[PDB]
């Protein structure tokens, strides 16, 4: 099976390297990027991100609901366009299919 957990870990490394301020919105705010793997808040969040990817692929993802929840954190189209770029890099590093179409689905509700 595709190692989505690894892809997700690379995604967050890219995302927070390019936009460290995004990290302030999470429970692992202020935690050094190289140490996120040992952080409990991060582990939970990464697992949910992996779950969402598997749900998008599986056909059960609620993109409208995810979009609405991100709006509820003042995270919008600009952030998701940046995310799309970091996720594209992360997917290629692991021989994984691109997930741009899934981010587009979320963006369609933002
Ligand atoms: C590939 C793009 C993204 C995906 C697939 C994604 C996915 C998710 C999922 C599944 C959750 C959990 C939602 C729930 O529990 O119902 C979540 C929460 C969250 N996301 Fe994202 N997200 C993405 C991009 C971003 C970006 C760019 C930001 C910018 C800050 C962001 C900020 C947040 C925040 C603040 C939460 C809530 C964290 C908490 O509850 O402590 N997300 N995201």
């Amino acid at each position: 099976m595709v190692n989505w957990a690894a892809v997700v870990d690379d995604f967050y490394q890219e995302l927070f390297k390019a936009h460290p301020e995004y990290q302030n919105k999470f429970g692992f705010k202020g935690v050094a990027l190289g140490s996120l793997k040992g952080n409990a808040a991060y582990k939970t969040q990464a697992g949910k991100t992996v779950d969402y990817i598997n749900a998008a692929i599986g056909g059960s993802a609620d993109a409208a609901g995810l979009a609405s929840r991100h709006k509820g954190r003042n995270v919008g189209s600009a952030e998701f366009h940046n995310a799309k770029a970091c996720l594209a890099k992360a997917c290629s590093a692991h021989g994984a299919p691109d997930l741009g179409w899934a981010i587009d689905d979320i963006l369609s509700h933002l």
